[PDB]
Parts: C-alpha cells; structure tokens; sequence
C-alpha cells in the first residue's frame, strides 16, 4: 500500500513539517545539511547555470520557500503550487508577512551568504514576495496537474522532495513526469531534487510513504518522460533515523524535447 492523496490534505502539518525539517538550527543535524547542499544547488542552477525566463512553475512547494531563493533572482514570476490547501494557506502567511508565518530568517541569511553578499535578508524576501503572483492547487498524478487553471507555456518546472511522494509506483512517478512536461515550453527546464531509495518519511509520529528509487530509474524515467538529462548529481548524506530511511538525495537539470 501507499499514502492516499487526500491524506496529505488533513494529516499533513505544515507547521510541524517546517519545524521538523526547515528550522535551521545551531546543531549540525542531517536534515539542515541537506538543506545546505539544497541551497547549493538551487544557487549553481538558477544563478550560476542560465536557469532563467519569464515563469518557473514550482511543483508540490509545501509550505516551503527555501527552494525558490535563487530562483526569483532568476525568474520575473514564480508560480507555487501544491496538492495540500494547508500547504498553501501556510505558504500564503509567509507571502503576505503575517505575524503567525515561519521564520525563514537563517536560511535567507544563508542564501545572501552564497549569492555573494550583494542584498540582505529584508531585500532578498521582498524580492521573493514580488516573484509570486499565484498560488495554485496541482495534482502531478494528472494529465492536467493544475486542472482548469490556464498558465503560459513555463521556462522552468522546479520539484523538490515532492514526487517520491506523490507517485504509488515507477509507471506513476514516468507519467508525473510527462504531466509536469505538459507545462513546460518546448526545450523548458526540468529541475527535480529529491530522495534516493527512501520508502517512507516522518512528521512526528505521522508517517507518509515514499516510492523507493535509484539514480538509474530516476534517469531511465527522465529519458522515458521526453527530457534529455544536463547533469544529475547524488550526495551522500542521508535524513536522520527518525526521518526517513533514505540512502542521499539527487538533483538534477533536465530540457523538454519539444
Ligand atoms: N499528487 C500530488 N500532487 C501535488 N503535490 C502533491 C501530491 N501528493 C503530495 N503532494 C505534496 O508533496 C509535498 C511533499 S513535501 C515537499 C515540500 C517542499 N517542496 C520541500 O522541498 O520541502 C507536500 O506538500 C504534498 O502536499
Ligand atoms: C523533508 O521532506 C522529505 C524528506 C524525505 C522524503 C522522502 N521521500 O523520503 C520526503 N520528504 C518530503
């Protein structure tokens, strides 16, 4: 068996999400040095690498904003988009500066840090919050994953940590890649950065499943889907016991053929 969609709709805690994972805090956990190696890659693909256009769609966002840092550097709009409302609304009180929103103050810090110093924290989210127009309801699983909602052709499709757990099966996780191609222009980025080999992961006490892939089915599924793969990287380090049962992550910068 696997997670249902419709519970991530009522049992997944976006607040208690960002405090188990985003909290950045002084101790050198696993869950904030993957975040760091995130960062990284989000900096050398987006303001580094010519990652750029005038929309990048961001595909099973969370609550999280750490992934579009760099982007909106990169891109005059982001879209952010997610399967849970919850997800959304907490989304929505860090867009809006609401007294009740995540503090994203540290990983901000990190990410002027590696950009060279050239904003602070205050200019860098303003420069975010400008960057995010919509904020939509997405189902990877379907042909249509923003379903009557029309957007123009993306230059970019940004996942992160979403597609492990939004596929029950390989054949799921191949045409969620085909339906998140369907937003995309032709020769449009693909960025996916996700678990390797992880069957399940954690909240608290809520346990949520994960498809179970290797680098070589995320590449053979990538190639299956219609994309032509730039780079693909895997690092090593793995969420703690109590997260989830990952063997590292991987990243990669795929283009659509047409
Ligand atoms: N079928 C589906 N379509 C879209 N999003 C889905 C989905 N099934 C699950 N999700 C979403 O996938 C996310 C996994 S958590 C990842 C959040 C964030 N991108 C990060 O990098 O931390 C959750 O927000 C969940 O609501
Ligand atoms: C931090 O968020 C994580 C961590 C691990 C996994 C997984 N697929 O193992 C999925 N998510 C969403």
């Amino acid at each position: 068996g696997f997670t249902s969609k419709d519970t991530y709709l009522s049992h997944f805690n976006p607040r208690d999400y960002l405090e188990k994972y985003y909290k950045f805090g002084s101790r050198h956990s696993a869950e904030s040095q993957i975040l760091k190696h995130l960062l990284k890659n989000l900096f050398k693909i987006f303001c580094l690498d010519g990652v750029k256009g005038d929309l990048l769609i961001d595909i099973g966002s969370g609550p999280t904003i750490y992934q579009l840092l760099s982007a909106c550097e990169s891109f005059k709009e982001i879209v952010v988009t997610d399967y849970s409302d919850q997800n959304l609304q907490e989304l929505e009180k860090w867009l809006k500066a609401a007294p009740a929103a995540f503090d994203w103050s540290p990983v901000v810090t990190y990410v002027c840090d590696l950009e060279g110093n050239r904003v602070k924290g205050p200019e860098k989210e303003e420069k975010l919050r400008q960057a995010v127009k919509q904020v939509l309801k997405c189902d990877v699983t379907q042909s249509q994953p923003l379903g009557a909602v029309p957007l123009p052709p993306a230059d970019c499709v940004l996942s992160t940590l979403c597609l492990d757990a939004a596929c029950p099966d390989l054949p799921t996780y191949c045409r969620a890649l085909r339906n998140l191609g369907s937003l995309l222009k032709p020769g449009g980025f693909l960025v996916i950065m996700d678990a390797l080999k992880s069957s399940y992961y954690m909240i608290g006490e809520q346990k949520f499943s994960s498809l179970p892939l290797g680098r070589e089915a995320v590449e053979a599924a990538v190639k299956e889907a219609g994309y032509t793969i730039e780079w693909f990287e895997v690092i090593s380090q793995s969420y703690s016991s109590t997260m989830a049962n990952n063997e590292g992550l991987f990243s990669l910068v795929a283009r659509k053929l047409s």
